[PDB]
């Protein structure tokens, strides 16, 4: 309750009163109780406490949380220190390394310096069984996601929206096209980055769509 940005509980406060996500919540709590659940309670909305809601400049969408002991901790893509970055990620780094102009590793799969600039990173569904991935998918998550994509869309203008996947692709069709930017590739993941993510140069494009609306770009650097 108190782990839950104020300016995004406020924007979102609606949801919390609809039958799916009651039935959400009723269901993670009887997951916490009988199973061990990623990402802790504590950290399922962390995505909502790095910047104010009005302040996302860029989104980047996933699917549901890593889910090795301590690698999901509510952002997408990101993973605790020191815990090593995973495929997904390694390519992520690999496409800035030759995107960004003085980006450097920074030896771990840490995102909150990005998340702090702006760069929502938000996976689709917000908990996972351990060890079982998608064993929380069509249990509400997505509705509540697809809110927090709507609000921006409708209240906000010239936010960035990076789509990497399919299912990324799909998810993104609410954006209005008329009041944001929308890019898309394929996943990091190895089985498929080699097929368009690697070259896809999207973290420049991002900046480069910013300074046209008039705002600072993310400086992907600092991690
Ligand atoms: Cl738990």
């Amino acid at each position: 309750m108190e782990f839950f940005g104020e300016t995004w509980r406020r924007e979102l406060a609606a949801e919390f009163e609809k039958p799916y996500f009651k039935q959400l919540m009723s269901f993670v709590a009887d997951e916490r109780s009988r199973h061990t659940v990623y990402p802790p309670a504590d950290q399922v909305y962390s995505w909502t406490e790095m910047c104010d809601i009005q302040d996302v400049k860029v989104v980047i969408l996933g699917q549901d949380p890593y889910h090795g002991p301590n690698q999901a901790h509510g952002l997408c893509f990101s993973v605790q220190k020191p815990v090593p970055p995973p495929p997904s990620l390694v390519n992520i780094y690999k496409e800035l390394c030759t995107d960004i102009d003085g980006f450097k590793h920074p030896g771990h799969g840490d995102l909150s310096g990005w998340a702090k600039q702006g760069v929502l990173l938000l996976n689709a569904v917000l908990t996972v069984r351990a060890h079982q991935a998608n064993s929380h998918k069509d249990r509400g998550w997505e509705t509540f996601t697809d809110a927090v994509i709507k609000w921006l869309s409708v209240n906000r203008e010239g936010v960035v929206f990076l789509l990497w996947g399919s299912y990324a692709h799909k998810k993104g069709a609410t954006i209005d096209r008329k009041r944001h930017h929308v890019l898309q590739a394929v996943h990091p993941s190895p089985l498929s980055a080699h097929r368009g993510f690697l070259g896809c140069k999207h973290f420049s494009k991002a900046n480069g769509l910013l300074k046209l609306s008039g705002t600072e770009p993310i400086n992907w650097r600092a991690l």
